[PDB]
C-alpha cells in the first residue's frame, strides 16, 4: 500500500472528512472503523477528534487498500493520515471509533485497529467505559 497527497477541504465528522485528491474533491470515509453519529454519545467527540487531527495536519495522505476505493455512496474508501499518523487507528486506540465494516480484500489494516481497540478496551475510554 502507498500513501498519496490529498490536502483538507473540510472536517465533517467522526468517520469522513471532505479532501481534494488528484485536484478532485472527494468525501472520504475511513476504512475499517465507526464512529458514532453526531447525535450519538461519543460523536461530538469523534468528530472533535479527527477535526482537530486534520486540522492541525500539515501534511494529509490518502492510502486505498486493494479493494473497492468508493463506496455506494460516492464516497472514497482509504487510510487517512495526519502528518504520518494514521486517523482510522487514532479514533479507534482513543476508544472514540469502533473496528467495524470489515470487508475481504478492503482489510489490510485489520489487525493494527483491533490491537488499538484491545488496548482502549483495556483502559476503559470513551466508548469502553
Ligand atoms: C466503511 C464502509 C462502509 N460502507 C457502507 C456500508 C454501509 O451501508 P448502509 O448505508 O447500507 O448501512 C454504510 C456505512 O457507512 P456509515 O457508517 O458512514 O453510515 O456504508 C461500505 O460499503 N464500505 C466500507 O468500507
Ligand atoms: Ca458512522
Amino acid at each position: 500500500l502507498h500513501k498519496e497527497p490529498a490536502t483538507l477541504i473540510k472536517a465533517i465528522d467522526g468517520d469522513t472528512v471532505k479532501l481534494m485528491y488528484k485536484g478532485q474533491p472527494m468525501t472520504f470515509r475511513l476504512l475499517l472503523v465507526d464512529t458514532p453519529e453526531f447525535n450519538e454519545k461519543y460523536g461530538p467527540e469523534a468528530s472533535a477528534f479527527h477535526k482537530k487531527m486534520v486540522e492541525n495536519a500539515k501534511k494529509i495522505e490518502v492510502e486505498f487498500d486493494k479493494g473497492q476505493r468508493t463506496d455506494k455512496y460516492g464516497r472514497g474508501l482509504a487510510y487517512i493520515y495526519a502528518d504520518g499518523k494514521m486517523v482510522n487507528e487514532a479514533l479507534v486506540r482513543q476508544g472514540l471509533a469502533k473496528v467495524a465494516y470489515v470487508y475481504k480484500g478492503n482489510n489490510t489494516h485489520e489487525q493494527l485497529l483491533r490491537k488499538a481497540e484491545a488496548q482502549a478496551k483495556k483502559e476503559k475510554l470513551n466508548i469502553w467505559s
